[PDB]
DNA sequence: TTTTTTTT
């Protein structure tokens, strides 16, 4: 009897996979009995558990099967396909809603009866995130904005200060969140070409450590970076599109898209400061050292790195109408959730704890 | 039942698509009953909403079928090949005039009741163009002629300002009008033949920004676009076929179309400056300025880089007898739309509002 | 019932068309019924009105086949297949005598009935470039036996003159009269590989103002041109076969053809200087500037950078007896009709007109 | 019925024909009736006419096939691995006398019936180039036996002489007579490595012209000649076996063939000077140039470039038991054809006017 | 009936064949009746005659094939596969066994009936081999199992001793019975890098003559070896695993092989001395030059450098019970041979004269 | 696999 080659790509329409290999693996385990499979009954991995009983008939055949590999290739083209209508046709609001909703699947694992997190540690998490800056989450908000509406030249966002100031934790859990990459400038002229190639298709990017020239005067090791960013004026401001490339590709057009430069305190030329909307500086602050010093469960599971923490920072303190309305009803939900599991005391509590420097929980 | 691979190829052709990947996936949302589907319903995408109840059918049979991507690649080829087949045969004429038919029918989208756009607000946009330039409208038409006739040596238009002085502004209207491809030539060599590479089959192409070398007596950075470019002389004089190369692919052979360049004012050598038909300046002016300050729904909706703002231009100001003879009974019925729409002294309120800096609205 | 891929075949061979996509493309448009063709109604190309009707049928069926890259790819084999045989087992002299018909298909065509072309326009042109230099008819009659006898080591001309001097329409009307390709050697020595792998089976190559050095004195910023070209000295003197190279195909190994080099007035090294046969020096000549202002259809409609001029100067002034036996017959009726539609005074008063430096035309 | 495919290859194998689409285009030829064959008719090529009445009905049915390409890809590597036996197995004796039987076959037609050639312009052509240097036919006794021996450090001869100094035009001789091939050094050694690769299975090569240095004191432009040169000692000694490069194919261990170098007064590195048997070459004699100026059917024939005059002067001035045991029954049947033709004193009559150097054919 | 693929499968093993070209050609022959067949009668090449008689039947259905290249593809894939499971399975005794083995089969052929190598021109070379130093046979045995136990540190000795000393020689022939490759060092340091991927699965290796940095002092020129060299600890020690690099290619990681420095007599650190287990220096000897000078047949048939000139050499000194333990077997026989052919008083002769420095075949 | 990338 025949294999179904529309089971395969259904689960693979599912898992959202796209490489062949990952595809081939995951789908010949399902060939022995889900009934018996100790990765169902160790509920170990959700896209092994939930499949293995639906797609155990097909299984047993695709191993039977000499076309394979040939069968995957098919599927895996259907999820490339789907991803490629999805970047020509839905609206940068539409993008990020769906983002959204994966980081919320997530988070309904992470914090389940099976989820291994510990919700109180992350809101720990968001306790410490919110010190960083005055008003933190306004400015998320208004981050968030201005990749939405991508205006041209109102699109850029600078980053400034010393080393250990936390410019990279919050670029990360930004990258995170709405996904992208980072890229380093910082080279000479001729490696740029694919360097930029990274940016295609992307809905962020960052720039790291782009260093300047003549810092040296303060101790800030000399780099080429800020030269290559004022040679890239269109690219930044964003109202024409650009020539991208990849190795071994053609060329492809786009509007290079929105991001963040970081920096520690080199001079910066004027015609760089009118590109940026917006500068934003950070500085050390000991009470944070100290905090997480006796708090370190915080670096250990990277709590401060993550998207899901900034995402549970907006789903605590902004307002439901201010989300998509599609995600409304899930935002409801974890906010209701939220109102049980602490109350503002608590939550509270710990904002005081970190403005002491003493550790969070108490 | 066996799929028609005739409809595949009939729907590749009616929507122009040339990706095998978009084709693929834009086909394969037609298998569900398009009496539910919610594109349809909601009308967001014409080149599937008007074709999904027609297709139904032959993409269920296509969604079984095993041989999926051979049956786009096809399609996609006979979709390639009409291409080719009109760069041969098509008089530069009527290329323009297919090219108009096309933005035409994109403005009967934008400007209909499922238009989204404020014909006031695009009508704006052209006050501001006709502002930029003494003539505006006079210098498109010359150009249109120019880039139709590609004289021999006599082909090529070079836009000299300082920074913020509108050159690559107006080099975006006019690239997206004629279609075509911009380049950048402040390059090492020996990637320059990849990077002319894009030129084929290409209407127009723009040499974007080029870098002289000393100009930093004008505090220019320097670079090699002026001496690489006195090196491609032939490709400028279009006199005789060249050979242009693409990755993977043997080299294809044409003559290199006419087109623009742009620069800050460096000094040119004369061997160079023989190649150039005519030449412009851009001056910065601070009503453009103060205007566009008050008026910044212009950059935030992209009209003024937009080839549909030049054409409304076009319409407004020039003769219908201008137009090549199909396309007259449609710019007729869009002059109409237009003086129906606007009185002069709207048009003239608005172009002297500009002229004061005031913005460009009353 | 199936396709005929003989059929497809012949077409290919009728059309000497050998792109696929070319190919493809054209074999489709006959899928329509000839009945009605709105392009044979017309009349507008006759590679598909002469053959339409004919193979309309097969074209039906060769609108639903699955097959269709395929048999296009096995026509064009065919196609070139022909060009390899003839290119190996013609003389020269043959070669040139067909290359002269096909030349003699399209002006029947152009001052046919469809007559697109006004002869006496065409006429014009050739009086300016029997103006051009001194006993134009016997420079091309020798070039051309210089061609076709292709003696080792006296296989090359040059041309030298400032800018606007000419050289390079001469040089393109020449090759267009003989068929052939115009190479860049102006170029990093590496990627001359493939460059150089176009002049595979051509008859006749011409190089572009080759960059050599010491014109710096003079503004002629320099270049790897003249020392490339005494690299592959070799290459010139066609006394031994050299091996050329395509990308994804194993080197053709073959004699290298004769031809032209273009230069404005660099230096060049004497090892270099004792390959060229012969050596031309053009002039500007202001009274011919005067007089293309005034004739610029000339120009527009490329007349006098065709070979077509070039032979109906050779029609016009050389003995029947020089042409090949075979097109002597042809030659005879070209002659007749040109006596017809020209007097001798009427050829006057435009070469006088020429020489005055006014339209040629009152 | 069905194509044979072995006569197909038959076809290929006796024309020796080794190029797909020579091939293919060949075979084509045979479809139509050959009682009418307007070649046949002629005798205009022997590969042609002697085989069409037979090949008919195969290639008929050939005509009608789908693989076409296909067959012919296997007939040709029929052809290659015979080659690639043969290159193995024989010795190098044996080879030689091979390739003089096909030497000798053409000289049957070309003095044939059609004797389209004439044996005294040959003759005088020989007398020409015995006339070139001192009992020319001795040396060249020499050349052929070091090559037949090819014994290492002892494999190659070089020229030095300046240019138009003929050692090219008797390399080409040379190098006709033995099929061996040219080869280029004058390049990127990243790349002559592939180049290289085409030394597969070949008797004998050459070097052409190789780049030195120290030469630039009489401009000679120094590069990678005496660089790459230098380098490849294994291949000049012929010590060892070498991977040889294909493309899209396996690279092949053998060992390299011995072979000649030409250049210009440029340096040589004694480290590369150790590996030559005999470093000579020859110098201007004026009057033979005189004699070519009068005699330049000589030079537009190319005869003196060719290896059948020296196969010709070979049979006049050496005895019989110098060739190889198999053709002396041919040789002696040459010899008398010669001496049939000519008196000694024709033979001196033309060699006194060569040397006196005037117009020959008194 | 059918082509048996098996057949095909045994002759490419039994013949060790691996180029598929090479496996098509020759099976190909054996489709001509055996019982005639005169390669056959001649008792050319046992790689026929052997196996024609066999395989007939099968050739000639395999002569009719349409699919001959895949079955020879599917059977050099096997021969393939062999040399790579023993190449990963076997000991570097094991493999030294077969090496044995393939050159004693170079004896069988060079000393088969057809001696073509003549058996006592290679004793000559045995004589000038034994009589180049002390103990030659001895030290051999001794480099050699150092070689084969590759212990660590213990790898590597010091060819000293001027130009033409015979160091090169010597190594040339050993790899000969061994594989390997020689290596340089004389460079800086981003040079040695690629350089060093040279060794990369290497059985043995060598260092070209080190032009020592610091032998200047005694006037002996040099590049960057000597720091080099002891700056790389590991490579010489063998104790670790390290990384070997190629242009284009990523790392490999392998022990790095054992081997010989060679050098004139530079000055070297005693840390690297340290690293050697023997200091040797060579030096040219005057009855040695003047006996190769009169013995030069041991140069023509390529001796004195000869692996083979060295088995012999073995076989002629070492007893039996020093060869890998079956092919002693082969050692006997060779011995009966040798010591039956040679009397001690012809290989003294010999010996003597090599040690009056005259000609050995006295 | 070639090519492009790499290497320069
Ligand atoms: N505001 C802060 N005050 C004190 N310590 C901080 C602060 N922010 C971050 N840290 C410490 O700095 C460490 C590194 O943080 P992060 O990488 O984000 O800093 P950064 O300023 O972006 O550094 P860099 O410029 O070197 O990449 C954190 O793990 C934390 O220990
Ligand atoms: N003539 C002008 N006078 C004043 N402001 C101008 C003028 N032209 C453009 N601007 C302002 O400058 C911005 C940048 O315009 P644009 O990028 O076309 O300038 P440019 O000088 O042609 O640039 P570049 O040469 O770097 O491509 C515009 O969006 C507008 O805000
Ligand atoms: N002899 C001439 N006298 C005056 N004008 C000339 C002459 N020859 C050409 N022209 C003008 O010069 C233009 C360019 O001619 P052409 O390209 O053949 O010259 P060129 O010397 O080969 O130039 P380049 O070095 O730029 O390639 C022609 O289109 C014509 O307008
Ligand atoms: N000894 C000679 N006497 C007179 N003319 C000669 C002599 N040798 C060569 N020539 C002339 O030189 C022409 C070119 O010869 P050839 O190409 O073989 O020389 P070459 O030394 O190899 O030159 P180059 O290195 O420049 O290619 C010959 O066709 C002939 O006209
Ligand atoms: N000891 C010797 N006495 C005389 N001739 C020798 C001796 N050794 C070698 N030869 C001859 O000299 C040639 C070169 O020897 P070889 O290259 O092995 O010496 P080398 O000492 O390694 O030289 P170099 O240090 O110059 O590279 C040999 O091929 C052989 O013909």
């Amino acid at each position: 009897k025949q294999v179904s080659w529309k089971l395969v790509t259904e689960y693979a329409m599912e898992t959202k996979c796209d490489d062949v290999l990952l595809l081939l693996g995951m789908y010949l385990e399902f060939q022995y009995s889900f009934e018996m499979c100790l990765k169902c009954i160790k509920k170990e991995q959700p896209s092994h558990y939930k499949y293995h009983e639906k797609h155990y008939a097909n299984a047993a055949i695709f191993a039977d099967s000499k076309n394979q590999k040939t069968i995957c290739q098919q599927a895996v083209d259907t999820v490339l396909a789907k991803k490629r209508v999805d970047s020509l046709q839905l609206t940068r609001e539409q993008m990020l809603t769906n983002r959204f909703n994966d980081l919320l699947d997530r988070m309904d694992i992470m914090f389940g009866s099976t989820g291994s997190a510990d919700i109180e540690e992350w809101m720990a998490g968001v306790a410490w995130l919110h010190c960083l800056l005055p008003k933190m989450d306004s400015v998320v908000y208004d981050f968030l904005k201005c990749m939405v509406y991508n205006i041209p030249k109102k699109r850029y966002w600078l980053f400034k200060g010393p080393i250990d100031s936390g410019k990279t934790t919050l670029a990360a859990a930004l990258l995170e969140l709405c996904g992208g990459k980072a890229l380093n400038v910082n080279l000479p002229l001729d490696r740029l070409n694919f360097e930029l190639g990274v940016a295609i298709d992307q809905f962020l990017v960052v720039f790291e450590d782009v260093k300047g020239t003549g810092g040296e005067s303060r101790d800030l090791p000399s780099g080429q970076g800020i030269n290559n960013l004022d040679n890239l004026r269109d690219y930044l401001d964003g109202s024409v599109k650009v020539n991208l490339e990849k190795k071994h590709l053609n060329k492809r057009t786009q509007i290079f898209p929105p991001g963040i430069v970081t920096m520690n305190e080199y001079s910066v030329p004027k015609t760089l400061q009118a590109r940026f909307v917006k500068q934003i500086d950070f500085r050390p602050k000991d009470y944070l050292k100290h905090c997480l010093e006796r708090s370190e469960f915080l670096l250990e599971k990277r709590i401060i790195q993550s998207g899901i923490a900034l995402l549970l920072m907006l789903i605590w303190y902004r307002p439901v109408a201010e989300f998509a309305q599609s995600i409304q009803s899930r935002i409801v939900e974890w906010k209701e959730r939220l109102d049980k599991e602490f109350s503002l005391s608590v939550y509270q509590k710990m904002k005081f704890n970190v403005a002491m420097g003493i550790g969070v929980l108490d």
